[PDB]
């Protein structure tokens, strides 16, 4: 493929899923990252980048350049997803799109599931505007798709990548009890997610295979997200 | 492929998609369709077919059954975008889904402004929650992304069928003064998106290409459509 430059930050869990996606496409080691600034964005970002100013965005092919002088002739790709899909089907040996067209259709459903249904869930509900049980249930709807063992169409897939950015945050965020509620609530909360028993057995078990995997590790500032995400509490 | 049975519904532009869909891929003489009463859903839909209890759904091989009882042994797909996307991938010769991956990025972000922007903003000004120029200002988004001439990405791709049910009804609401505004405003809103000139000239053009396309018109009942619209309003 031609060169790409990415437009990342470690904070974010969008751009993490195309860090994951070029991890296990084994080419995070052909593309140059550039970090970006979320708080003081360069004044070429939106203009020369990705107009939606956020990240990720890639640029494709063209001369090679500093990527703080990013060139006219590269394609410019926003949205994580597309990215995802593109980096799939840019590295086919990643495995990262089945090959079967019904595993592709029901690994894109389970997306939607992440996109419509935990996302937001998770969002209400570490912002303490929902319940717990809304959150809850959400997540139940993706053990609901799950297979009896393995990713969620058995082999690691694009909808493994969507979710496990938000995964990592959302252990950081109730291990250190973030979400709003009395201290030890948001531990318990993550032990219902991740334990591996009672209301979420299978999806606790995902969880923690989703969060061993290698390209989720090396892509994850653990040290970094969870300075970030206790500073922000603090305000 | 395998057998094909979609449950659909005329009123539904998501469902429209899949009809699309299956017709440019000249598939439409060769899938059973099932119409389903939104008012009055069969009792087996949700727990057989889609549990969502919306259309479109399909369902995918399995023996020969009637659509009314559907198999235990068919695959149950659902989501229009997943679906054209489905369609696309088992009729290849469709050409719905570009070959070059760049082009497919650009026709898969084109349909997330279509439903991040378009689809919300003709929602909320249809109904009269909105202004005028929210409404227009989201089609700009998308006029912004086409190229000097053709459809989304030059060729006809799935970027078109996920926009053009909606462009149709819209047409229907407009043209008979349905949008909540005095008689005249709707077919004044109409002209500015569709006459080719003005503000939104070349997304005019364009809109002319998407309803003269014959897909389109073999899957739209506008006498069917415009009676529903009226009687809707009436209330
Ligand atoms: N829909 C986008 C969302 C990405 C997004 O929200 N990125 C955030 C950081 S995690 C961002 O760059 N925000 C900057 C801003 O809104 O100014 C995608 O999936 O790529
Ligand atoms: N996100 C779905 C939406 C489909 C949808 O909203 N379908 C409507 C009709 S146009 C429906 O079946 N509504 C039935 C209900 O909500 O009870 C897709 O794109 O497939
Ligand atoms: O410093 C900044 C600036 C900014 O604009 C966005 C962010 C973070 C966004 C973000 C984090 C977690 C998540 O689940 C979703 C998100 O969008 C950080
Ligand atoms: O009789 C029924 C029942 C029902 O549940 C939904 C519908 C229509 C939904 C619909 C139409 C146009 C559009 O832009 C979006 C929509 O979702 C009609």
């Amino acid at each position: 493929p031609e060169r790409i430059t990415l437009y990342t930050a470690k904070i974010c869990p969008f751009a993490q899923r195309v860090e994951i996606a070029l991890h296990e496409a084994k080419a995070h080691h052909n593309v140059e990252q550039f970090q970006i600034d979320l708080q003081n964005k360069p004044e070429w970002y939106a203009p020369k980048v990705n107009p939606a100013s956020k990240v990720p965005a890639i640029a494709y092919g063209g001369p090679h350049v500093p990527p703080d002088q990013p060139s006219p002739e590269s394609i410019k790709l926003a949205e994580s997803l597309i990215l995802v899909e593109f980096v799939a089907d840019l590295f086919p040996h990643s495995h990262l799109l089945p090959h079967d067209p019904v595993k592709r259709a029901q690994a894109r459903f389970f997306i939607d599931g992440v996109s419509t249904k935990f996302i937001p869930a998770w969002h209400a509900f570490s912002q303490g505007k929902s319940s717990e049980e809304d959150f809850l249930t959400a997540v139940e709807h993706l053990q609901a798709l799950l297979p009896e063992s393995g990713f969620a169409v058995g082999a690691y897939s694009i909808a493994d990548v969507a979710l496990t950015p938000f995964l990592g945050r959302a252990r950081v965020t109730l291990k250190e009890d973030l979400g709003g509620y009395p201290r030890g609530e948001g531990p318990r909360v993550l032990a219902v997610l991740t334990s591996g028993t009672g209301r979420l057995a299978r999806f606790g078990k995902y969880a923690q295979d989703l969060l061993a995997r290698e390209s989720f590790q090396a892509t994850f500032d653990e040290a970094y997200i969870t300075e970030r995400y206790k500073a922000r509490f603090a305000d």
